[PDB]
């Protein structure tokens, strides 16, 4: 397993746009388009992202591109700030894969709010970890997607995903 499929299993695949679980227009492989509520603007933002008009559809490979460049920018995203590199650097290669998912999902402002966790998983603490990281509003409104990545940050295993 690699961060790639961990997030395809996670985020599926649609070719048309979305709506994810908090109402946002969304498309391929969880790639968030606009917090508008605005299909117009949407659809603007899809054919700016892709390079064609697209009238709210894709291909297989332009999702698949599409989610080649969120991932980077989640790892990109990691490595520049100064709060997240450390406890990064500091984790196996399975768990940097959960670190990764997590920024992918909530952004580095969505994990702003996670400064206790952080300093769990950097002394690995990970029993603590995972019962501090499941005292939030992700765990409870994405809990069997929260329950996976902790496991993972748990046990440093794929089990939750096999
Ligand atoms: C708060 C959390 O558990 O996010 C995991 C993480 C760890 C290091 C860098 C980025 C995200
Ligand atoms: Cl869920």
């Amino acid at each position: 397993m690699n961060i790639f499929e961990m997030l395809r299993i996670d985020e599926g695949l649609r070719l048309k746009i979305y709506k994810d679980t908090e109402g946002y227009y969304t498309i391929g492989i969880g790639h968030l388009l606009t917090k508008s509520p605005s299909l117009n603007a949407a659809k603007s933002e899809l054919d700016k992202a892709i390079g064609r008009n697209c009238n709210g559809v894709i291909t297989k490979d332009e999702a698949e591109k599409l989610f080649n460049q969120d991932v980077d920018a989640a790892v990109r995203g990691i490595l520049r700030n100064a709060k997240l590199k450390p406890v990064y650097d500091s984790l196996d290669a399975v768990r940097r894969c959960a670190a990764i998912n997590m920024v992918f999902q909530m952004g580095e402002t969505g994990v702003a709010g996670f400064t206790n966790s952080l300093r769990m998983l950097q002394q690995k603490r990970w029993d603590e970890a995972a019962v501090n990281l499941a005292k939030s509003r992700w765990y409870n409104q994405t809990p069997n997607r929260a329950k996976r990545v902790i496991t993972t940050f748990r046990t440093g295993t794929w089990d939750a995903y096999k």
